[PDB]
């Protein structure tokens, strides 16, 4: 057991191992209560997040366990991973606080997409790294569900990692109106048309790639219905085959009220873009999710010729999420969380 010391931070007393020095607040609270620190063991600048009294309800106790399982699983260059996890508690009986230690990624895609001139070669490398990460994530049967520029960390060398695992489900208020949180969502999840799957994440990659090429949001809707109209104007109204797959009868009736529209010509929308980037955008932004390109197929597309290495695009160990369908008491979720904390083995 390491030696711990105390100091006053973000309105509570933090108790952390001596290895973590020069703690000070960072971010706007998007990902929780977070300080930056210097890690004397690895030499990295790190983010330390404190979950205080997080076994306060069944929902919160299950969420805590979920975030710890997902972060412990993810071991990939283009994905956020767990450097360390700790509690100052000496036993289960006094266990109350969880601290997570992850790589400190200062800038996101939002802080360079607007304030910088991105060449075609920049767009190739950034989207390449998102798809390499996604291939890994999807091989574990994990769906991200929230890919957007603020969830992508980028350094001065244009190296990228994907964030946002096992946090609270976004609320109905968070998805209302003129908001970035909805602009990247696949239409089948934004309107609950059907049971969604990992294909929702490829729609999000399409919206991100378009924005890097044009400097503008692809579908900046003022509400769910305004956004749907922007989508259908680009990709066309649904045909008979997709309409059959929309389970909600009410959603199907609404769709059939709209005047039919053809798919637009993407070379006249993305004027001047690499024709290989136009072709890839057409394969991601397909309304029928069954027909979208997969992350694994997209990595082999000609647009990524100068980056693609099929011997360096790894897949994930299998990820058991049977806990997702399990009903437990607060103290049971808390005990499983304590076991995951004490069993943690750090990376090389
Ligand atoms: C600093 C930090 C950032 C992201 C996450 C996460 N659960 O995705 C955790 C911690
Ligand atoms: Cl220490
Ligand atoms: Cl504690
Ligand atoms: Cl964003
Ligand atoms: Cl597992
Ligand atoms: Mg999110």
């Amino acid at each position: 057991r390491p030696t711990f010391y105390r100091q006053e931070l973000n309105k509570t007393i933090w108790e952390v191992p001596e290895r973590y020095q020069n703690l000070s607040p960072v971010g706007s609270g998007a990902y929780g209560s977070v300080c930056a620190a210097f890690d004397t063991k690895t030499g990295h600048r790190v983010a330390v997040k404190k979950l205080s009294r997080p076994f306060q309800s069944i929902i919160h106790a299950k969420r805590t366990y979920r975030e710890l399982r997902l972060l412990k699983h993810m071991k990939h260059e283009n994905v956020i991973g767990l450097l360390d996890v700790f509690t100052p508690a000496r036993s289960l009986e006094e266990f109350n606080d969880v601290y997570l230690v992850t790589h400190l990624m200062g800038a996101d895609l939002n802080n360079i997409v607007k304030c910088q001139k991105l060449t075609d070669d920049h767009v190739q490398f950034l989207i390449y790294q998102i798809l390499r990460g996604l291939k890994y994530i999807h091989s574990a049967d994990i769906i991200h569900r929230d890919l957007k520029p603020s969830n992508l960390a980028v350094n001065e060398d244009c190296e990228l990692k994907i964030l946002d695992f096992g946090l609270a489900r976004h609320t109905d208020d968070e998805m209302t109106g003129y908001v970035a949180t909805r602009w990247y969502r696949a239409p089948e999840i934004m309107l609950n048309w059907m049971h969604y799957n990992q294909t929702v994440d490829i729609w999000s990659v399409g919206c991100i790639m378009a924005e890097l090429l044009t400097g503008r949001t692809l579908f900046p809707g003022t509400d769910h219905i305004d956004q749907l109209k922007l989508i259908l104007r680009l990709v066309g109204t649904p045909g008979a085959e997709l309409l059959k797959k929309i389970s909600s009868e009410s959603a199907r009736n609404y769709i059939q009220s709209l005047a039919q529209m053809p798919k637009m010509n993407f070379a006249n929308v993305f004027i001047g873009a690499n024709p290989l980037a136009v072709d890839l955008l057409e394969k991601m932004l397909v309304l029928d999710s069954d027909k979208r390109i997969t992350a694994a197929q997209a990595l082999a597309h000609a647009y990524f010729a100068q980056y693609h290495d099929p011997d360096d695009e790894p897949v994930a160990d299998p990820y058991d999420q049977s806990f997702e369908s399990r009903d437990l008491l607060i103290d049971e979720w808390k005990s499983l969380t304590y076991d995951e904390v004490i069993s943690f083995v750090p990376p090389p």
